[PDB]
């Protein structure tokens, strides 16, 4: 599970 | 589980 | 579990 | 468990 | 458990 918020 | 908030 | 807040 | 707040 | 607050 990988989450990136940019 | 990887979370990055940028 | 890895969290980075930048 | 790794947390960095920057 | 590693916490850095910068």
């Amino acid at each position: 599970l990988y989450i990136q918020n940019l």
